[PDB]
């Protein structure tokens, strides 16, 4: 006998707990939700004219090894039929934009370089960054990185506005190393960015099907909650015990090295545990003398992100594309807009309706959090509705509104991340804790990184016993 507990029930949980439970020799395994639901910030709402209203992501890129075994996944839970992908031959995967000085500027795709808003090169910027200094410091802000290599304009417009459409953060206050590990390594590497990328994976039907036809990404018919909720189908056919309803209050150790996860008035014991909860979380979950994993752990902090799906009846868009991105210069509040409708035109209901989801955050979102304004729904449908105004020239008003506050939504890993998750590694080991650490809070914040943490916990494990 051996009991693998599973705390939070996220996407990362999810899959953790999955790969477990497939084992040749599987442990008891015993997923612990503390909502009433499985799925975390995946999650979709079926609308009452039938069409789908997505409150965290929108859909997942095939591309590379994770985006593979992603794929691999959707193949095993038998989700074939239920995908539905945005192939190479569309706007929706071949146009970003970027909201800028009144206007909608299409950003750069082949090798086209003459573009606004940027004043010159982007051939020329790009030259002088083959012969730009490497950074000698274990770490680097993103905005220091890319003005440094890129310039300003280039940290300014571009890097400024991918860090808010990815982590919904401050370019001033990320890390390249944790947040572009790929642009890092390029630099430390081969001494240049476009250099080193210049020098340089599973198999399945869905995956050749997504390279023929050149997936930029894909969901699923009734929604991406499709993906968590045939996780949890397979776990409880599987066996595996699902505990919803029931937050885990505290982590302790006991006779023979083994875990007393407690619940509000129940307990569990646990040879193992995977923690797929938020560091700060876990971090006040865990006992006196695990003080110094605590304060690592609680160091990662999340900002929370304000999701505003909107819906108009016989409107179109001014540009047909992926959706824009507004630099923190532009608003600060106004992280971005997703042109829902262009990429997934199947799920606009009947009578279909143009949808797109304004993204809420920044300074803007931070500031009245941290002050005594009531974050009220009418705040943010009013902020979502003007933005789609004055950036879309949609002035209609919207035929039907969602509007969805996401507290600590995205992981920001800000400068030392890495240390703080080299310290948290050391002194698990050190200590010999049974305890593996998995989600957003570590190793990348995307669903296709946060399944691969569930694996891989999974796997580490699975090696023990
Ligand atoms: C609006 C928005 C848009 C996004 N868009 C994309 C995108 O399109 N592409 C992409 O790749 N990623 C996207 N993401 C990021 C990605 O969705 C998340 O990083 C990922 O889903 C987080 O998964 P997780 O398992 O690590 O954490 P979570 O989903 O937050 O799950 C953790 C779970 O643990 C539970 N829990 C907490 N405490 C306890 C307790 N004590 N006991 C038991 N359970 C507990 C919580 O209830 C929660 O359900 C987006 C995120 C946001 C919110
Ligand atoms: O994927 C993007 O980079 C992108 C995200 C957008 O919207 C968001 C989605 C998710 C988040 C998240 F994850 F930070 F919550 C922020 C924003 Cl602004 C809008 C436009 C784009 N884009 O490339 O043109």
């Amino acid at each position: 006998g051996r009991t693998v507990v599973v705390l939070g029930g996220g996407i990362s949980g999810l899959a953790a707990s999955y790969h477990l439970s497939r084992a040749p020799c599987p442990p008891k395994v015993v997923l612990v939700e503390s909502s009433e639901r499985l799925g975390g910030w995946i999650r979709s709402v079926r609308g009452p004219n039938g069409a789908i209203f997505e409150l965290g992501p929108r859909g997942i890129r095939p591309a590379g090894a994770l985006g593979a075994r992603t794929l691999l996944l959707v193949s095993e839970l038998g989700l074939d039929s239920e995908v539905l992908p945005v192939r190479g031959d569309h706007p929706a995967a071949q146009n970003r934009f970027l909201y800028v000085g009144g206007a909608l500027h299409a950003l750069p795709t082949g090798l086209r370089g003459p573009s606004p808003p940027f004043s010159k090169p982007l051939f020329w910027a790009g030259l002088r960054e083959l012969t730009k200094p490497r950074g000698k410091e274990p770490d680097e802000t993103v905005h220091s990185f890319a003005q440094r290599r890129l310039g300003p304009e280039v940290a300014s417009l571009a890097m400024d506005s991918l860090c808010r459409g990815v982590f919904a953060g401050n370019s001033r206050e990320l890390s390249i190393r944790s947040c572009f590990p790929s642009l890092f390594q390029a630099e430390q590497t081969h001494r240049s960015i476009l250099l080193g990328l210049l020098l340089g994976q599973p198999d399945s039907a869905l995956i050749r099907q997504a390279l023929a036809e050149r997936w930029s990404q894909w969901s699923l018919r009734g929604g991406l909650e499709m993906l968590p909720q045939a996780l949890e189908t397979h776990l409880t056919s599987r066996g595996v015990s699902v505990l919803r309803g029931q937050p885990v209050c505290g982590l302790s150790l006991q006779a023979e090295g083994r875990w007393k996860v407690s619940l509000r008035d129940s307990s569990l014991e646990a040879d193992h545990v995977i923690s797929a909860i938020p560091a700060s979380v876990l971090s006040e979950l865990l006992p006196a003398e695990a003080a110094p994993l605590a304060r690592a752990l609680s160091a990662i902090t999340a900002v929370s992100v304000a999701v505003v799906n909107l819906q108009y009846q016989g409107a179109h868009l001014p540009v047909q594309g992926f959706g824009h991105l507004v630099p923190s210069s532009e608003d600060p509040g106004v992280l971005g807009i997703v042109y829902d409708s262009v990429a997934f035109p199947e799920q606009d209901g009947s009578p279909p309706g143009l949808r797109v989801t304004v993204m809420l955050g920044g300074s803007w979102l931070q500031t009245l959090e941290a002050s005594g304004c009531v974050l009220s729904q009418e705040l943010f449908q009013q902020r979502a509705q003007e933005a789609a105004a004055t950036q879309l020239g949609l002035k209609e008003m919207p035929s039907h509104c969602l509007v969805h506050l996401h507290k600590n939504c995205i992981p920001q890993y800000t400068l030392g991340h890495w240390q703080k998750l080299e310290s948290a590694r050391q002194f698990l080991t050190a200590h010999r804790l049974p305890l593996t650490l998995a989600g957003a809070s570590y190793e990348g914040v995307a669903v296709n990184d946060c399944i691969e943490s569930g694996r891989q916990a999974a796997v580490s494990v699975l090696g023990t016993e």
